[PDB]
């Protein structure tokens, strides 16, 4: 098993490190964050509104944070060159911070150490995968690489199943997304993007996604014709893809469903679901699949032209693909 | 000024009496409800968790409802054939109980002596108006006509504008909408549309909608052009329309954006709104227009093929074309 | 052996006792009737629950059943409870889960479809209510009708059980910020009866009465008339605390009342009255099958004589986990 | 005649003061520092608010300034408060709002740059602490910095000052449910020194410190000592309710304490001070300036001396005008 490094223990980076020891593919053996105490860590993990309290044991002992009785290094640096990944035996870092997604700044993990780079978000420049569509394009030589965004992870999928037997012709996607860390709870300032600093509780707020746009970049035959834009609404966790799309080939609504249901058995098992039932966003929280197709919500108005909509937990679907990258890319070593 | 009875002190329909007042197009003289006596109908009218205190007077008085010194009688029947509607001088009545939306239903008002009835929700056969879209088609013949719903009013103006000036090929529509009394506070029962019974508070709920199929019967020309469906989400109140679609002609975002300003400030003022603003739900409460097209939140793939974003307060924009129509009504007496 | 049950009504506490009575595996279901919800809304409305998860186990409609984890339930259609032929499918105790019979008059209708006994799954004006932990040892054979009080009155009788026992409540005041519930409106809606109650649950604190302070009275007899209170109804959509302000007889520091606390959770009260000292928040308590838990580090002391003790409970679990408890107990003294 | 008022900070209280300023018309704000927010954002975060709504009149930038109903105010971008130039811009009077310069020292760096006054937004270390209506006359022309105390501090002192001038306030515990403010975090964040604060607005009942009832006792001293309490921070957006469990010295019926409240609302307490025996939510005091509305039928009476007295404020909106008024008092003493 692949011996890990986390880079930040923010929402991302604990979820990460949940889904490491929750499927047992890879090891967690050091975790960096500058603001976050030893103390502090074991509570953040321990408990957790949206997915309750970690089944497992969480405890700081000699300066370590145990977790199911294995010692994690904790580190609290704030440049991150100056990280000794190497000497805690990181092999691969998760860059979870958010503020290093360029090759150039998720790239001073190598100088602490470490062998291989995995941004937990979308990347500027760095190659970017989504498991289950364009992963076995990984190779050896890629030491720094993206994991796109949970909403690309969500897309692509489904985006790949439609693409491969009706071929999309065009599609313009939207994302009604669950509150995220980076909202305000009451009116406050976000300088950049004003509707962000709106309150998160009492509105819902249109929001710019280069998620659809990205699907293009791992789904080279899509690339330019997808784009679209997201709507944060007060929900804290689990969010949906819609995409209305013009498909090449005819196809009626119950094909599209046989085609998704027949990926979801074989190729995509456990990352593109399929259902059927009366569902509702709660019914898929803590649902490792990075998308689930919603067959009874959506529509068609006539062959060529469908409105497709998929579910995702937005925390507990993406950080799993995080592991299950990690553990593609050690099998390749 | 026409004299107004209201079947009904539900949401809507004392959201319809609101807007009578507020924009004085109208009088009420007759309110009928058979659960809500006298007192309550004052609590209720006066206090809105929505929308605030009434701004004016409102007192029970010699068994009538006195809002702004105006005596309202108030009648507690079940059968609306029994209502004395005539004998209290309601000339319209505005069938907001959303029981009795067919014509032999809602025509048992007019044994009462009301001379026309308002539906103020979508008929399976009623002829169906849109302020600003096709009112000018209702002649004093219709003596029982429907107002169509909500968010009708607000997708037909704007798809009237992109209509006449682009012609829409194709037309796909997802409306994220506010909680709704129909909803569940926790998960209830709800036996005909099981979705709809899940907690409100915690879900994103799929619902389906048969708002953007009703278009066609307001724009003919659109007729089997446009369906859709909508997400119930946890805010209290304010809705918004996201219609992706195919122009015949086209249109850069920007001419878009000019064809949708000239509208606004000339035959469609104050139904149909333009704005440029950071706006997010909450900026739309209380706000009369059936539609506002929100220009930075809309997205464009090329220039054929838009997403298009449109504000509309669910409760007081549809209310206040309610009092519009029997304004229009009126007039044509 | 096992007691079979039958509940009446499958709404929100109907269907959280039958999912506890499986996943604690106390007592076994063999009947459920609702006259609304039909067989295949009843498999929809169990498996999936937003605020506890999906259903662990198995659960499908199979012959005109409700199968869970493979045991068939026989479904009733009836709206009157004397109706019910609860003892041809084997229901020795109902659960009257309704909220509309809980009179002895109005809860004995069971007792003509052939069940033994009736437990009601809510307060009772007249029935004699219990409380697991507090006086359900007062329990006897001659008791055919009997009230499982409120979720808040299981709440707060434990924590006031061991802190008159330990230094005497001389008087008591309790407010208990509370969870949405079913009968509450999503937006402004009509409840004829309690206007506040009908406002829009998202949008406020919405004041409420309760006499579920005044019921540890009759409960914890030396404390009738020395305890009342009322409630705040707010935007979440479970998890309830109580916040107890009383005087106490003999002087306690609040590291006594601490330690009386985290004894009586160790040793009688365990499983019905919890403790912690950890930085706890209301999600904490999802799904917790707590009647009540003692927060060491949320509560304040003005003097030895008069302090400010909060104690969370997850008003849907903790509840129905009691009922199908106090129909174990039930069944031992048979 | 009115005082021309600097306002130091444009965060949520910055912008609520400002509002008041223009809302009630007794104080003229002339000049806005804020080294974040530039003139553009200022518009946009003053003409919008979810909460409040738009702006009862026009917002504009116009010539580098901010002009709200025709008046331009001078914008100053400074992170030091000491090099703001709030004697050039001719404000008197600066409303220290950023909450990091609470300390009469931090606090009266504002006097270098010009103003002859400092009124900080929030509870002090170290300054003197006035509530409009329970110690506002105790002011003088010496004081030239001063604390408005905070939001609940406000709501619970006019209260306590009826009942314990009436009935002798023996001894208090208070709790207050109290809305979201931006302290808090959307989803599960850090917040290093508060753990619970940190855990997401949305889903929890969060319990806090609150030093708002112990601080009561400062501007009624006859309540020093007598007086404690907690938080319960709640998912709604605006307006906060206090509850009041507290034992009389001179007994009480619950009608005599309606009677002195309400006349105490009508009197000298008008404004400040608000009495309702209506069906009322928290949603019917958005946008009420009262920084204290006594809620007659939620409250309840164990006894003659042992009450629960509820109040409701608007967090945002009430403190915000007191402010105001504050400032209003301070110029006709001048």
């Amino acid at each position: 098993k692949v011996k890990v490094g986390v880079n930040g223990f923010g929402r991302i980076g604990r979820l990460v490190t949940r889904a490491a020891f929750n499927s047992g593919k890879v090891d967690i053996v050091a975790i960096n964050d500058p603001f976050i105490d030893l103390n502090y860590m074991v509570y953040m993990f321990q408990y957790d509104s949206t997915h309750g309290k970690f089944h497992g044991t969480v405890k700081a002992e000699n300066g370590k944070l145990v977790i199911n009785g294995n010692p994690i290094t904790i580190f609290q640096e704030r440049d991150p060159s100056k990280i000794k990944w190497g000497d805690a035996g990181a092999e691969y870092v998760v860059e979870s911070t958010g503020v290093f997604t360029t090759m150039e700044k998720a790239g001073a993990h190598l100088q602490g150490g470490a062998k291989r780079v995995i941004i937990s978000a979308p990347s500027a420049d760095a190659p970017m995968f989504v498991m289950g569509v364009n992963h076995e394009k990984y190779d050896n030589s890629l030491k720094i690489i993206s994991n796109a965004s949970c909403t690309t992870n969500c897309l692509a999928p489904l985006a790949k199943v439609i693409h491969d037997n009706f071929g999309i012709v065009e599609g313009l996607m939207t994302t009604v997304h669950a509150i995220t860390a980076t909202q305000k709870t009451v009116d406050g300032p976000s300088g950049k993007l004003w509707r962000d600093g709106r309150g998160a509780l009492q509105n819902i707020i249109p929001a710019s996604t280069g998620a659809a746009k990205a699907v293009g970049k791992v789904i080279p035959e899509l690339n330019g014709k997808l784009t679209g834009m997201a709507f944060r609404v007060p929900t804290a966790n689990v969010s949906v893809v819609d995409l209305t799309c013009r498909l090449e080939k005819p196809a009626k609504y119950d094909d599209i469903k046989k085609v998704v249901k027949q990926a979801s058995e074989g190729p995509l098992k456990g990352i593109l679901g399929y259902t059927e039932h009366q569902v509702v966003s709660s019914d898929f929280n803590s649902d490792t699949h990075s998308s689930t197709f919603d067959a009874g919500a959506g529509i068609a108005l006539n062959d060529h032209f469908v409105k497709l909509i998929s579910w995702y937990d937005n925390e507990f679907g993406y950080s799993n693909r995080v592991v299950d990258l990690m553990a593609h890319m050690a099998s390749k070593e």
